[PDB]
């Protein structure tokens, strides 16, 4: 999943309404206003199920989000004119990447 090719430049402000996943870790649905989510798959939607207003957002220019990316919805609400978020799994990491001496020196040579 990454970008094949940018295309038209068109980049406009609005205002666009968050809505939260009525039972879901933290998903959140974006549209241009408080209307109705047709756009979205049934697939996914299944996920979401009914969609709540917690947070508008204001169409000023100062609009940003720690959940999804205002931007990334701007050619969402623009095309199709809906956007979901959805929180990816972030990691545990470990000590087992790379290779920085992870062995023993001198040994009992049988």
């Amino acid at each position: 999943g990454s970008m094949p090719k940018p295309g038209i430049l068109k980049s406009k402000s609005m205002f666009c309404v968050i809505y939260r996943s009525s039972k879901r870790d933290q998903t959140y649905l974006y549209v241009e206003k408080k209307d109705d989510f047709s756009r979205v798959p049934e697939e996914l939607m299944k996920g979401f199920g009914q969609p709540q207003l917690a947070m508008i957002l204001p169409l000023d220019g100062r609009k940003k989000l720690v959940n999804a990316d205002i931007e990334k919805v701007k050619q969402a609400l623009t095309e199709q004119g809906y956007y979901l978020q959805l929180p990816p799994p972030p990691e545990d990491l470990l000590k087992q990447h790379l290779s920085v001496m992870g062995q023993k020196t001198d040994d009992t040579n049988k």
